């Protein structure tokens, strides 16, 4: 059936912003490189570095040309984790043995003291850029840089641990039938990350698991075939389906911006649902470009099924339901369901 | 005739337990050496490389003999020797190894002597172990450890360089159609290694030779176009079994004819290099179906014979370096191996009986 041409028109429109996203990224890289070189001089942040994560390095940044999000990794001594209240994603951080001694509150690493020093040094080194404290986000992102005219950068601190992944991830990352058990094992040997994030008042000394570096690797190396999307015979529509899924939600959220019905929904929900769609459809032949219309339709349908059943487990932490009623109320999911179904039934007028 | 090739593969597995037990004994001795070496200021950054046929799962000979590479992280400047493409003098830009300098170049002889002396002193404190200075191998391997009753291990020292690969590698590693250009670029961001190896003029004694054994392992242990190659019944291929059979056939021919020197210069590295070229020429997993093992091995043998007849076998990473040059292997050797392999193939490999 006709319709995919409208999806292609949207993908063409998104490509027009590539050069403006590239020139603003080059300015961000300049400020960020200078920030890190000054941060490494502090004894607590000597092991600081740049994590090459986010939609920009995944080549799926499809809105906000002057809004970037960057992660600063910090290598830590051997970390011991203590799960917080069976949340499977939030942990207290302890140490087996230390430059971060000043930030201990008892025996746990205080996220409050780490953010305070992080925000203080950044404000001191920024002193054509200004700094803004990022509030109402639980600590991640911590700050927002304002660079030159209208460029903003959200900066997130992330502890790096080279230890085995926590037990709560043992059944996650179900890529064996898609990218192979060998790749799974190699991914699980990479470090994992922890960002400061309070858990709901709130417990303010918790850290949350982050696998943004794994998400980027899978997105940029997404086929069963190693030569997927490298020649005309092996072009797939995986990345374009993710792009359109993120664009659909962003255009809907802009459409209903004044009311908070879609406030709790995030590009991470679409990203997580997409990874599960890839697990359920591991063969490259199921993602052929001539079926771009079909594939996007099945992606929308899968995300619709997640909202109706109120189930969307974290791809890495299967016991963590991103769609739990403690996080997103039923009426919000029903509202998003109705609007997406309307769009799908009318060839997506949001894309006009 | 493919059933006899399967019989060989079956009988090769009987030695897996003996290989594993000896490998564990080697590891314990090797770990004691690395701890002693890391105490010296010149070798503070020494580490184990984990390469060779054991870690590639294609070890087919000498269950009690192993090859081990100690890597040493070094910012070096390379100066190619006599346009050889593979042999280099090592200089430094802008130093823990300054005791091994002779003028501006890093001396392989001076570094090997200190390497041998530390290992020899750390071995005298380990029971049922002795060390031998390896001769006539040009410095690599440097020593041979004797362990317990019949275990021996060759130890090679290797400088690690995290800089860009040398220009002689620019058009090597032609895996784009097989393992993808994305993987090729990832492999080339890894370090390269240099082993001490004298060059024939070996008459020039301060050269180092490029080594990519870590890259050969990655390819062999991740060999399919499909990431799930050999991970399920639908995607079982015969690539590694073909390599094992090629290695076994050459080794068996060398041992059968060791009373003469006709085959002394041939090495398993020649078979492995030809195999990588076979993989480049046949990139699809479908061309390596396990039901066609007899045909696949026959085509591998055929390709190796063609290299022998044409006297052409480029180093897989350095395409201008011909391993089958007349400066390295006499035409008489190639002719004798050709005739022997042809006779074997014609009568269903009686060498395996
Ligand atoms: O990891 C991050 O911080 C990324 C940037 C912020 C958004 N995001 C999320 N990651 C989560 C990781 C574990 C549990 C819940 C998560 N979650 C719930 C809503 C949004 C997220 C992705
Ligand atoms: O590199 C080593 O030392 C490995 C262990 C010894 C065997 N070998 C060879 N590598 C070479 C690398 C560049 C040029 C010629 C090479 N060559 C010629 C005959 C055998 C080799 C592999
Ligand atoms: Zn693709
Ligand atoms: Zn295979």
């Amino acid at each position: 059936a006709p319709g995919a041409s409208k999806l292609r028109a949207v993908l063409e429109k998104l490509k027009l912003s590539r050069d403006d996203i590239s020139t603003a990224a080059g300015m961000v890289k300049g400020v960020v490189d200078h920030l890190l070189l000054r941060l490494k001089c502090d004894s607590a942040f000597r092991g600081v570095g740049l994590l090459n994560t986010g939609s920009y390095y995944e080549h799926v940044k499809i809105s906000a040309p002057n809004e970037f999000d960057v992660m600063f990794k910090l290598e830590v001594p051997r970390i011991q984790l203590e799960e917080y209240s069976n949340t499977r994603a939030y942990y207290f951080v302890k140490f087996k043995r230390n430059p971060l001694s000043q930030f201990l509150e008892g025996e746990i690493l205080s996220a409050s003291k780490m953010l305070s020093k992080f925000r203080k040094i950044i404000k001191e080194e920024i002193n054509d850029t200004d700094v803004i404290m990022k509030r109402k986000r639980g600590g991640s992102p911590a700050v927002t840089l304002l660079i030159s005219e209208k460029i903003s950068v959200d900066i997130t601190l992330a502890l790096e641990s080279k230890s085995s992944w926590p037990a709560s991830t043992q059944e996650g990352l179900r890529i064996q039938n898609w990218l192979s058990a060998k790749v799974r094992k190699q991914l699980r040997l990479k470090p994992f990350y922890l960002v400061p994030k309070h858990a709901k008042g709130f417990q303010e000394e918790t850290w949350r698991l982050s696998f943004s570096h794994i998400e980027k690797e899978i997105l940029n190396n997404h086929g069963k075939s190693k030569t997927c999307c490298e020649n005309k015979e092996e072009k797939c529509c995986r990345k374009d389906c993710l792009k359109l899924m993120k664009y659909l939600l962003e255009q809907l959220k802009e459409r209903f911006k004044d009311k908070k019905h879609l406030d709790k929904f995030s590009s991470y929900h679409v990203k997580t649902a997409f990874f599960h769609v890839c697990t359920q459809n591991p063969q490259d032949s199921q993602w052929d470009r001539k079926d771009l219309g079909l594939c996007f339709d099945n992606c929308v349908t899968y995300f619709l099924q997640c909202l109706r059943t109120e189930k969307l487990e974290n791809y890495f932490i299967p016991e963590f339901n991103l769609f739990s009623s403690n996080l997103i109320d039923k009426r919000s999911k029903e509202f998003l369901t109705k609007q997406i179904e309307y769009e799908r039934n009318n060839e997506f007028p949001v894309f006009d």
